[PDB]
RNA sequence: AAAUUAGGUGCGCUUGGCGUUUUAGUACUCUGGAAACAGAAUCUACUAAAACAAGGCAAAAUGCCGUGUUUAUCUCGUCAACUUGUUGGCGAGAU
DNA sequence: ATTTGAATAGGCAAGCCAAGCGCACCTAATTT
DNA sequence: CTTGCCTATTCAAAT
């Protein structure tokens, strides 16, 4: 409309807070947030290494398959030949010196082409004892390969060491090579191959694609978000610059022009780097409340808790005043903190900073002689009790070794430039005011090219991720996650006040027109005026009609299901259940099959089916009973693995234990990949599509749509009709019952009059659905409330329930009651 | 703006050993037998073969795709798509 | 008066890691 | 770290 405002914006890794402000009066218009899932390198990183992982897979069994062709071609293998009971390494061994069967000769063929070595890793010569680095393995299988071949050394380890397979299997293919060319020297004669059968072999057996050949023959009006992909960034940054773009486009079509946008760009990079900055933070925090604990431990003055600030800067500069060099006794600064003040190394009237970096503590009568000049220029006149060289030196040895300085406050100290020359104090602005970041210069060159092309006098500008938390502690208004997603939306409230203090200040149209890259305060008083308290943050801080946007996604063909299989299980009671596994048996702190024997002894499968290592197992347990594993102690103490029971000590050793786990409900069966399978072979995690409502004589009920229902076709996407008409009838949906609607991930949902984000189907069977709060998690609903419930909200479906209506919010967050069409959707084009 | 050295961020490609699971064999257990061996059990271990997001192509081939990105809703107009009455683009409106 | 079913609380588990390559753009230092 | 989904526990309604 009409009216002229401010737009401005604090740009997140998972938000986009806004605010707009009328460019008159500032009083706060509107003001939201946009909710968005962090865009994760993981993410895209695990698509990637499992399409790898799939070619590797298909290649394996490709090859397999050429090699077979290969036999069948020279009348080696048919379709009724008995390859089941042939040792290959047996036949390897044997095939370097005598006469093998066809049979033999093509298990062991086979056998080599199945697991062929690496082709690319060089001797290291060196071993510290490292099992999973490869090359310090390939090269000590290359010395015990000095004499003799891979399946020499093969066989040796299984009848030693009773195995073959893992970690020490890596060898090279050219170890491969030497033993497949002596195999097809000697059966040469015996069995009719020439050299065409030779050649042919080794080419499958050695052959590999290179990374510069990669796959075969099949392989694949408002500011635009296709410059954001232009120029490179984080997929985390790159997600936010598209959601902030369709933000401003939103607020545009809305309120019209902005005269002026102002943007802040989030210091942390990931979640995970913040965690570990704030940690890091934290941990020099408590380094600084210890300090002041044992001061008022020592000196039993409580007033240190007040000189924080004043006691840090002590520490820091050794207990010296750093203009007159002269000490400041910590009991004198704990009796007379007024004799001692913190100054701004750069005058702040110049460089705009308030960081710890540009403050020191000095004598209140040294404070007041340097007054709004730099260090040199006051120890170079003839106000100062010592010369600029001894302070120059004093703090070059401060920075040099414990109790370090910052580099930036030691350039401070040692600024030298004449303050009052423009490329200098521009070069404090650019510090200070305006951020340096390459996809902050990125986001706002994009902008500027736009207005600037279309003809629209827009001023975009931004300000320092630091500046907002300053005017915060000015204007008394505490940052707190706590409250909920509206802290975004009072970040962004702030940022667009402070385009009002850069610009009815006279006395920063400096300041101002750096801000807005155009081409071209006397006293600390008038500074610290005019950034006083406007009245106007009462507004802010009052505000409360704030908007939520949280983002809906539609994707079909993600994750369908977790890998794990599984097998099955039926129970004494005619229970079909999951079999799980106890593996670490021998680890210090795993109690696991302690607490298994003593509540569920009946859940392992030995205790039915090899009752003899039962209770062979249980005398252990009994034995070593006051340890977490008492499996450890038998381990240690006696210096041998728990065998199986025999009569002659001969049984192997246990490993791993089999129990009876869940019963199986909701599973995806995959046991027709396992020809003669007795038991079921099943996955676990049904992942969810979408869920669809349905009034039945004034029952609501609903159906999970799972990703597996849903199948590419060639240009679309379509849920598949038979699972979905056999999900209504185990569902009882009626013929006769009107479709309401359908929630995807982030859809709206009014349940009996209560309105939530809809997260997914807890259970299917049971009819429950979990949802989330809209304007804080519930998890912090319940943390700032101090309740201890489990943090999650879940919603039956039923005879119950009254009402359930679908909303949905633009990407300004103003919300919508919207309809529905008659029937589900089928086809998916996106 | 270029060069040199060191690191980063991202897209993509090529491999290797494993891991999960089934079937078989062998060992372990039980029963019978002078013994070879036959049967029972399917538990613990090794070896082989096979499957590994559900699936979809392709047809002797260093064969190919399947977990990312973009994504408020509904109506009307228009162009298109294949699924032939729906759902995509564009425009307009409402919620 | 006791037993059966709904709702809420409590809790578990989720494929991995080592070798190589290309190209792209950024940063820092130094010189022009 | 979040989510799909099972188990166990507690209270009210029905035989």
């Amino acid at each position: 409309m009409k009216r002229n405002y401010i737009l401005g914006l604090d740009i997140g890794i998972t938000s986009v807070g806004y605010g707009i402000i009328d460019y008159e009066t500032r009083d706060v218009i509107d003001a939201g947030v946009r909710l968005f899932k962090e865009a994760n390198v993981e993410n895209n990183e695990g698509r990637r290494s499992k399409r790898g992982a799939r070619r590797l897979k298909r290649r394996r069994r490709h090859r397999i398959q050429r090699v077979k062709k290969l036999l069948f071609d020279y009348n080696l293998l048919t379709d009724h030949s008995e390859l089941s009971g042939i040792n290959p390494y047996e036949a390897r061994v044997k095939g370097l010196s005598q006469k093998l069967s066809e049979e033999e000769f093509s298990a062991a063929l086979l056998h080599l082409a199945k697991r062929r070595g690496v082709h690319n890793v060089n001797e290291v010569e060196e071993d510290t004892g490292n099992e999973l680095s490869t090359k310090e393995q390939i090269s000590r299988n290359s010395k015990a390969l000095e004499e003799k071949y891979v399946a020499e050394l093969q066989l040796e380890r299984l009848k030693k060491d009773g195995e073959v397979r893992g970690s020490i299997n890596r060898f090279k293919t050219s170890d491969y090579v030497k033993e497949a060319k002596q195999l097809l020297k000697v059966q040469k004669a015996y069995h009719q191959l020439d050299q065409s059968f030779i050649d042919t072999y080794i080419d499958l057996l050695e052959t590999r694609r290179t990374y510069y050949e990669g796959p075969g023959e099949g392989s694949p009006k408002e500011i635009p978000t296709t410059l954001v992909d232009d120029f490179i960034l984080s997929p985390v940054v790159k997600r936010s610059f598209i959601q902030s773009i369709k933000v401003i486009n939103a607020i545009i079509k809305k309120y019209g022009l902005p005269n002026d946008i102002i943007i802040e760009l989030a210091r942390e990079k990931n979640s995970k780097d913040a965690q570990k900055m704030i940690n890091e933070m934290q941990k020099r925090n408590r380094q600084t409340n210890e300090r002041i604990e044992e001061i008022i431990r020592t000196t039993g003055k409580e007033n240190a808790k007040y000189l924080i600030e004043k006691i840090k800067l002590h520490d820091m500069q050794e207990g010296k005043c750093l203009y007159s060099l002269e000490a400041i006794p910590l009991e004198d600064l704990l009796n007379n903190p007024f004799n001692y003040e913190v100054d701004h190394i750069i005058p702040r009237s110049v460089s705009f900073d308030n960081s710890f970096n540009n403050k020191v503590l000095v004598k209140q009568e040294e404070n007041s002689k340097k007054g709004n000049r730099t260090p040199f220029q006051y120890l170079s006149s003839s106000d100062s009790k010592i010369s600029y060289e001894t302070f120059k030196k004093h703090i070059l040895n401060l920075a040099k070794g414990k109790g370090r300085i910052s580099k930036t406050k030691k350039e401070y100290l040692l600024e030298e430039r004449d303050i009052n020359r423009f490329s200098v104090q521009k070069d404090f602005i650019n510090r200070n005011l305006v951020d340096t970041r390459y996809a902050t210069r990125g986001l706002m060159n994009l902008l500027r090219s736009y207005f600037r092309v279309n003809n629209l006098d827009v001023k975009v500008k931004s300000i320092n991720g630091g500046f907002t938390s300053f005017l915060r502690r000015k204007w008394k208004f505490k940052k707190e996650r706590n409250k909920g997603y509206k802290h975004h939306a009072e970040d962004a409230l702030i940022i667009a006040n402070a385009d009002f203090i850069f610009k009815e200040w006279k006395k920063l149209d400096k300041a101002k027109k750096v801000m807005e890259n155009q081409m071209f305060i006397e006293t600390e008083q008038e500074y610290k005026e005019i950034f006083i308290t406007p009245h106007q943050i009462k507004h802010i801080k009052d505000f409360k009609d704030y908007k939520y946007s949280h983002r809906v996604d539609k994707k079909p063909n993600r994750k369908l299901i977790n890998d794990t299989l599984y097998s099955t299980r039926k129970d004494d009671k005619g229970n079909t259940r999951i079999v799980n596994n106890l593996n670490g048996l021998y680890d210090k702190d795993n109690d696991k099959l302690k607490k298994l024997i003593n509540k569920s002894p009946e859940k392992l499968l030995m205790y039915h089916h090899d009752p003899q290592t039962y209770q062979k197992l249980k005398l252990i347990m009994e034995q070593y009973g006051d340890e977490k594993n008492p499996l450890y102690k038998y381990y240690e103490e006696t210096g041998n693995y728990l065998t199986k029971y025999s009569k002659k000590d001969n049984g192997p050793v246990i490993k791993k234990i089999k129990y009876y786990g869940n019963k199986l409900n909701a599973h995806l069966d995959i046991t027709d990949d396992y020809p003669n399978s007795r038991n079921k072979v099943v996955k676990l995690s049904l992942k969810p599509y979408r869920f669809d409502v349905y009034l039945d004589n004034g029952v609501y009920k609903f159906v999970k749509v799972n990703n597996l229902d849903v199948i590419k076709k060639e240009n679309y996407y379509e849920v598949n009709s038979k699972c979905y008409e056999e999900a209504k009838k185990l569902k009882k949906i009626s013929n006769q019952a009107e479709f309401i609607a359908s929630f995807y991930r982030n859809d709206l949902i009014k349940i009996n009059g209560e309105l939530y984000r809809v997260i997914g189907v807890a259970s299917d069977l049971l009819n429950a659905i979990e949802v989330n709060m809209i304007d804080i998690t519930y998890r912090e609903y319940l943390e700032n409330m101090n309740d201890k419930r489990p943090p999650r909200i879940f919603k039956t479906i039923s005879s119950k329930t009254q009402s359930i209506k679908k909303y949905s919010t633009d990407i300004l967050g103003n919300l919508y009651e919207v309809k529905s069409k008659k029937h589900p959707q089928i086809i998916k084009k996106g």
